[PDB]
């Protein structure tokens, strides 16, 4: 019998894990072409962001 | 005893409200640095969705 | 009665519609820009991820 709720659980953590890694990956291509300067606090504030989310899934 | 319907919509509410405040905060970042031009009607479209996205949560 | 696990699937698949729809828009946005530049194979592999979300909901 399917599990319905384990199976909507893992979706949403793959989901969740896909979004925040391509976050990653845009920023990283961001920062590489100097379009946001990793000097500024508000660009570290969104690595802060998005490292928090893959460490945490 | 878990709730866990009731505990995966709060993962999946507050999951959307992280992603979102992350898609506003890197969309003010590239139009401060002018990337993207606020006058344009695509950029435009890109604020109203982030915007519908963060008063819906 | 409230088909409670059937809403919470529907609400992720949209949840992640929109999500993906807006990462597209924005990449083709920042392509057009020439801010990333589509003949690089990191920029390519960002494309192809949004592609495949896309088709995939």
């Amino acid at each position: 019998m399917e599990k319905r709720i384990e199976n909507l659980n893992k979706k949403v953590d793959d989901g969740f894990l896909d979004i925040w890694t391509y976050n990653a990956e845009l920023l990283v291509l961001l920062e590489n072409e100097r379009t946001l300067d990793y000097h500024d606090s508000n660009v570290k504030n969104l690595y802060e962001k998005v490292r928090s989310q893959l460490k945490n899934n």
